[PDB]
């Protein structure tokens, strides 16, 4: 073995939850060990039942978050077990070379493969599956796709020389799906992801998605699943696309420091009321929770938001802060003596 | 009363012009009161007569634009007039808490509320209505959006330690509707908002607006209405989208200083042609104008500036600088001796 | 002749190749002399062999990339042949007054005219045909943009205060199409852009692309016309979009250092996975080349990249680098003692 480093296996967690890590670190380099096992199955994926033929890394959408430091190797194990019906591989935005790893792990059911990247470059970045042809858009928007973040070995900072540490972390995929629909509007059901290929190509071709959803699903991250948070919390919020554009904001709140490009080395924006994952990338946010209660955190096309599933919760535990806002008056009737024009 | 400061009352005024403020300020915070008044109404919105159920704060698309400084609280008095037929409410992306004080402002038909929130935040800002689910588009794509900007105390700076002042300011709201048309594609006409709703949300939800216009309706800044300048003033353009992005140019001119995420607190970019309005944000760019003449100002989708309604226009008065730009030799006929393959 | 500078003639060369040029110089400004020559002509547009009627400067999609420095005067013949059938003009947005020039420019077939601009701002800019009203969309979108360079006299910088210096630079121009369909599906051809208007014009107005292409059509910059370069040079990726966003990425690397807004007067971005050029702009990234093999570049909506016709690849000479990235081990059956849920 020419790479003489300690190894360290990471045991994945499912998103929007982050395995453990350090931010800042005096450990040197590791190898850090990650397993990933492609596994196709239909999901329900909005609020009224509808299925779909989805590829998932690790039986999720989006695929777990990866965290490691700068100066550390990756070392994954891809597994794509002999249940699925297609050929798999992946493309890490953050390595070097062969096409993200794409042209060093293209596997059959039935096969894995072991690839090692030099984590060099810092930020929160995409991975996602990338057979080949039209194969590579097909795999991305059935669900296969993630993220991995590289943080500094020194944890967070400003751009200014101050460090920042979160209190939290949630990773928030974003996928765009592309449903086919019969004669009458209804979605149509399928019994194989081939089956379902060619109506979704062409419900593809048209770039106008059917459903756009955070962690697999319409209200995903809402009701019994809202993301906790307390006031004064700095939390980091990961927000990634693999396919498409998305514009973050969070209701009631901003982003304190973010990195829409998503990369360390760049000092982030402050004070932000929506910023923009470009399809292809992931972003990450920093916010201090001032104030309790709900909010909500959506893509700000509100017509996605709203009608299309892109919107989870925060529930804030803690006190409000009357100096920040009130309600001065209650809904009341207009006064007569008003005039109103 | 807790809060013992100074109150000021704002007389709001139609965009795309401004409230009577200051750049820079030595009076201390003050408590900035303004009166908001929703008014559902059928509006005209392109050149060929077209009408749509609109929804509106104080009668315009956008909604005014609200001036204050770092600081400052703002005092708003939303008013629901008994003859509108919806709820609403308010959300400022400028306000910390409450969704905005959407979750503090909800009203129905005959009645007001009055929210104060804390101008914390630098920058212009959306503000739009958010009732509830899908009402939350559907409220702001019927017109109920406009935007707030939060100025530094010692006015604007070019983040590198040199004040910035502006010798005119104009804001430029730009709103994508959707339009039901018939079996032949001709627009369809509603007698109320509810009427319109069912047909409306199914073009909502194919993301592809009939119309994109600035100052409620296509040619609204052309024409008579076109925007004034003249050689050497320095002219703010704050543009806002609450739903849907937009790429800002102003054809033949630049922008000096650009804060395309909007927020005062990050160093502006410099001598952008175009420039990016993530929707659900506000945006700002400064330019000094250097060259008389007309300028169209337009979204650079220039099928949605010339063919869905997004062009504006400022007529610049002054003398016309030839080292800048000359026609060396006027359209003449390609001379007998040229080859020209 | 009252601006008595040196005048220097540039030939032009087809994309994605760019005329010889300086990076830094320390000649004083020039009156750099270019021609540009209308053509429309049917043009192939995809790997199937569908055509569309094309309008070019210089028979090109994208039309070549002009370089100059800082202070050069640029002294542009514009010459509108009399086989052409549309007046044409040209906007340049790197040019300040009279709508970047159009107002200045317009020919009918049979003219030309000679337009003069001062270099005063840094960058990469688009320019494009824009004759007026439903015109401006439909030549551009027709093939009629491309772009200019306006390098620092010094060379770029990476805003720190360090000279950058590319081995080789590249123009991608990517080109939104909107190609009509009989009832079948199928594409129609026309003998003239006259005759293709109409039908052209309803599939722009729903802001769909059919094709989405780099150098005109599907394919052109794969197989044998791969862009070429070597392990270790510093290769300048200039792309642009005239009327429609774009997210660029090199699969397999990075953007060392990019200007997405495109203007050299601001610090570029480090390490970026992923980039985006807002529609009527150009951008510029540069990446020094750590791998052999071949990369993809793309629009990282990999429905438009592999299905629409927008990717690139590059073919890179050199040695592979197993610490940056290896397969530890090649595909294999999965282990029998495997447990994979
Ligand atoms: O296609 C829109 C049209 O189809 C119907 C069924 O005929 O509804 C479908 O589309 C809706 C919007 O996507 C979904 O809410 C629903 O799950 C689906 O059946 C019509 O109701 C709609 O009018
Ligand atoms: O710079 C991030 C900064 O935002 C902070 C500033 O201290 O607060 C902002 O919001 C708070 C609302 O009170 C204010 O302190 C501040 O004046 C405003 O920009 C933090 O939450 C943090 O360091
Ligand atoms: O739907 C496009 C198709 O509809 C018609 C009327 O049959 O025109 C309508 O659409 C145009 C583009 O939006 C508008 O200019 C016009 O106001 C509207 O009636 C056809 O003319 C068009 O061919
Ligand atoms: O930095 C904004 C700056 O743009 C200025 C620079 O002084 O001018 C630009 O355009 C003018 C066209 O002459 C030039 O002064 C300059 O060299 C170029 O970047 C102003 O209008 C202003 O301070
Ligand atoms: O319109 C989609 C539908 O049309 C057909 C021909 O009937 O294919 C056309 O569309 C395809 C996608 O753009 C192209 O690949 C092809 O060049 C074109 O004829 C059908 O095959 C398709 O099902
Ligand atoms: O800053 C651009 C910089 O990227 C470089 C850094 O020297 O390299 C990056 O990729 C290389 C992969 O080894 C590493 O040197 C570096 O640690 C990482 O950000 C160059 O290719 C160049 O100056
Ligand atoms: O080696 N210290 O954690
Ligand atoms: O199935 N995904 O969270
Ligand atoms: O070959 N991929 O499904
Ligand atoms: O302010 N949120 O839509
Ligand atoms: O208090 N001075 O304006
Ligand atoms: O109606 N709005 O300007
Ligand atoms: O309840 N909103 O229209
Ligand atoms: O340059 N304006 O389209
Ligand atoms: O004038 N020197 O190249
Ligand atoms: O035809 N263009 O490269
Ligand atoms: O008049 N332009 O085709
Ligand atoms: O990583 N490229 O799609
Ligand atoms: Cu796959
Ligand atoms: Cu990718
Ligand atoms: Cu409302
Ligand atoms: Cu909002
Ligand atoms: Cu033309
Ligand atoms: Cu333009």
């Amino acid at each position: 073995d020419d790479l003489k480093l300690p190894r360290q296996r990471v045991d994945l967690v499912a998103p929007p939850f982050v395995h453990v890590h350090e931010q800042a670190t005096k450990q040197g380099p590791k190898i850090m060990e990650f397993k990933l096992v492609v596994q196709e199955k239909k999901m329900v994926i909005d609020e009224k039942g509808t299925t779909f033929q989805a590829m998932t890394f690790n039986g999720s959408m989006p695929g777990p978050l990866m965290v490691v430091h700068e100066g550390d190797y990756v070392e994954v194990t891809l597994v794509n077990p002999a249940t699925n019906t297609m050929p798999h591989n992946i493309d890490f935005h953050s390595a070097t070379g062969a096409l993200g790893g794409g042209a060093l792990t293209l596997i059959n059911p039935g096969e894995q493969v072991v690839l090692r990247w030099k984590a060099t470059r810092t930020g929160v970045f995409v991975y996602h599956c990338a057979p080949g042809g039209p194969m590579i858009p097909w795999h991305v928007v059935s669900g296969m796709n993630g993220a991995v973040m590289v943080l500094p070995r020194d944890g967070l900072n400003d751009g200014h020389g101050h460090s920042l540490r979160y209190d939290r972390i949630y990773y928030i995929g974003e996928q765009d799906l592309y449903v086919p629909r019969d004669e009458k509007g209804n979605f149509k059901s399928y019994d194989s992801p081939g089956e379902a290929y060619s109506d979704t190509e062409e419900v593809m071709r048209k770039l106008t998605p059917t459903h756009v959803v955070f962690n697999g699903k319409a209200g995903a991250l809402t009701g019994k699943n809202a993301l906790n948070a307390n006031v004064g919390e700095n939390v980091l919020i990961v927000h990634s696309q693999a396919n498409r554009d998305s514009r973050p904001h969070l209701i009631g709140g901003h982003g304190d420091y973010v990195w829409e490009t998503g990369k360390f080395s760049n000092a982030p924006e402050t004070g932000l009321e929506t910023w923009f994952i470009r399809g292809g990338s992931a972003g990450a946010a920093l916010y201090k929770f001032l104030q309790p209660g709900i909010y909500a955190y959506v893509t700000h096309n509100l017509i996605e938001a709203a009608n299309l599933g892109a919107t989870a919760h925060f529930k804030v535990e803690g006190k409000w802060n009357d100096d920040l806002m009130t309600q001065v008056k209650a809904p009341a009737d207009i006064p007569t003596g008003s005039t109103n024009e």
